[PDB]
């Protein structure tokens, strides 16, 4: 027992990280088969960043201007393309450490692990959620661009995020691996509105199920609610509306625990309206929304990769 | 910027995990050079666990009774020894994936990453602290025994923890890699007192420095305190007493931020006495004690491995 914010083991991703340098800019790239993926802003200088003309900047570059190094080994670049906000550098050697992988574009409210890297070298791994407003709340310093987010299922890494930018508000934005930003963001040094975020209701409920499974149960009550009444409360407290598709995804946890989804909703309603009264749940003094129902089931059943 | 509970990248450890089976018991082992380390309780059955005579149990076993499998490859066991609460199985092949490593016995209040594994296969990685009472608050299911905790410095993995037991209270206990338990615990199915825990004061202060560095600063105040006055407050609130050695370890963060250690203590005093008043710090609604001052500096400066 116990319940922790757990990241996927990072080794399969560590073997894919490289350093990419173009002129004076160094950031991270991802080497899969004979292609390295990295943020296109590797080609800018500081004069460029307020509104770069990436097509003109890239026309000034040739294959030999992209320095790609995998630990101590230098890769030979034999082609370059820009796809949306990523560059794709074709190299003459397939990465021998390429895992089975896919590129996925995740939905808001889903979670993934981030392998934070600098200069091509891994620093740390942590779990986090794509916010409803398509930002992430990560830990990224200058040099972390090109660090990636991923999930693993069996032996297959699904890459879902590449880090590009810190907004002036301190939150993070990035792309899928086809270079399309999550959210309205653009790769330029401007203030950019993220727009209203909400709490991920289905994930809070999953975490309360994890709490009961672990024996933290003080917040269960004698009450029930309806999906309509709960959603009135959700709106007042800037929670995502709960839908029947959400109720259905919580089915396994409801079955495991015997606590009907709408009964758990009535526990959550009371927590929203009354607070935690100075108490904690699974070590937290707030309602946690970065565990999906699948996360909870996986951790509670010890699934491996 | 941003600040997250970050684990070390786990790849160097993933390459060392194996499954060890003795009779009907399967748990995890750690294969370094030509030795596999695992909990000695792999040799017990359920009849044994209330008070096993490990010396008699191990005398009934021979090399060929220890089944060791590294993914799909079977290892040949050519010797076996018990050291304290660990078994050491000598194998005929050195692990080709052995990293540079050391065995360390950590101090209470220090942190490390855990690679949770089942049947020799990694499940997830998370960070956590050795509590002052020598327990850890992990996420471990049946089958996780033999999972290890570690830190990495440059290219060198320091293994500090091997998981053995969940206490009836739901918290976790284990050994160093020489098989000596942290704390008063024994490897038998009995209720066992952990004794009084406290909050790790030097780590709370480091985290408040991390918060200021990140711009969460609402808790800074106009006050100062003395080490003696602060320690009176620490005692009332079951915090570890702060010593000058602690003040000295916080030196770099004090220098970085310009906030004297005793001034940060006066912020902490006010938080202990008044609470957080419904506010958060670095996403948390409680005072966080699982980041060491070294953790904070590393994460704030993007150190890699
Ligand atoms: O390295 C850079 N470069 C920036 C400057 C502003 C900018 C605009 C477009 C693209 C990239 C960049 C940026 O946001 N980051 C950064 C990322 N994460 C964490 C950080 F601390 C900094
Ligand atoms: O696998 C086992 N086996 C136990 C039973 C009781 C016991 C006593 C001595 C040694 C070992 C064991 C034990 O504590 N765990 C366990 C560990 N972590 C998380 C869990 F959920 C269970």
């Amino acid at each position: 027992s116990g319940f922790r914010k757990m990241a996927f083991p990072s080794g399969k991703v560590e073997g894919c990280m490289v350093q990419v340098t173009c002129g004076t800019t160094t950031l991270n790239g991802l080497w899969l088969d004979d292609v390295v993926y990295c943020p296109r802003h590797v080609i800018c200088t500081s004069e460029d960043m307020l509104n770069p003309n990436y097509e003109d900047l890239l026309i000034r570059k040739s294959n030999h201007n992209f320095l790609v190094q995998a630990g101590n080994v230098q890769l030979r670049v034999i082609g370059h393309s820009m796809q949306n906000c990523v560059l794709k550098l074709k190299v003459d050697t397939a990465n021998p450490k390429t895992p089975k992988y896919k590129f996925v574009r995740i939905q808001p409210g889903q979670t993934f692990s981030v392998l934070a890297c600098y200069n091509g070298s891994p620093s740390g791994v942590y779990q986090c959620a794509m916010r409803p407003n398509f930002t992430i709340k990560g830990s990224f310093l200058n040099g972390s661009c090109g660090s990636v987010g991923f999930n693993i299922d069996y032996d297959c890494v699904s890459f879902c995020y590449m880090h590009h930018m810190e907004l002036p508000t301190g939150v993070h934005a990035g792309t899928d691996l086809e270079g399309n930003f999550y959210g309205p963001f653009v790769d330029r040094q401007t203030a950019q509105a993220a727009g209203t975020d909400t709490t991920i209701t289905v994930n809070v409920l999953a975490w309360l199920y994890a709490a009961v499974i672990n024996g933290d149960r003080w917040f269960l009550n004698r009450f029930t609610t309806t999906l309509n009444d709960f959603n009135l409360v959700a709106m007042k407290y800037n929670y995502e509306p709960l839908t029947q598709d959400h109720v259905d995804i919580l089915g396994p946890l409801s079955a495991q625990t015997g606590i009907a989804v709408l009964d758990m909703c009535a526990s959550l309603k009371e927590l929203l309206q009354n607070g935690m009264n100075g108490r904690t749940i699974l070590g937290s003094a707030l309602l946690e929304d970065e565990f999906t129902p699948f996360d909870v089931v996986r951790q509670c059943s010890g699934v491996t990769f």
